[PDB]
């Protein structure tokens, strides 16, 4: 599966659920970027 | 200690290390504007 | 070209070259997740 | 009044008027923290 040995994980406690909810789509916006700018290029 | 029964807390998982401190920085701004936003007025 | 009647755009002034860039990275990467949004399913 | 002569200004377009709100938000709480960094320790 690829393996899951990218980056080193880590995590991080934020208050409150509907900030929670704001945080975690900002994580997601990233890793998205990141999938398309692995994305071999031509 | 006022205890801490504010809102329920959550976490997040943050791949990468150097994006990991970045997310954990936004996260303690916000922090520090409620403590100035429950200041009283006056 | 579809027009750019879409959410009505606004502007932010951030302090700092180094700390500007990341914002801009956030807000591409919202706008990256909405390419994918409105992708038709199936 | 200080000088506004601090790091160089710039600036961001952010289409959508709620999401624009929710960048300036975090804008606005970096500045927060820099103002007790920049308070004398002791």
């Amino acid at each position: 599966k690829k393996k899951p040995l990218d980056g080193e994980y880590f995590t991080l406690q934020i208050r409150g659920r509907e900030r929670f909810e704001m945080f975690r789509e900002l994580n997601e916006a990233l890793e998205l970027k990141d999938a398309q700018a692995g994305k071999e290029p031509g």
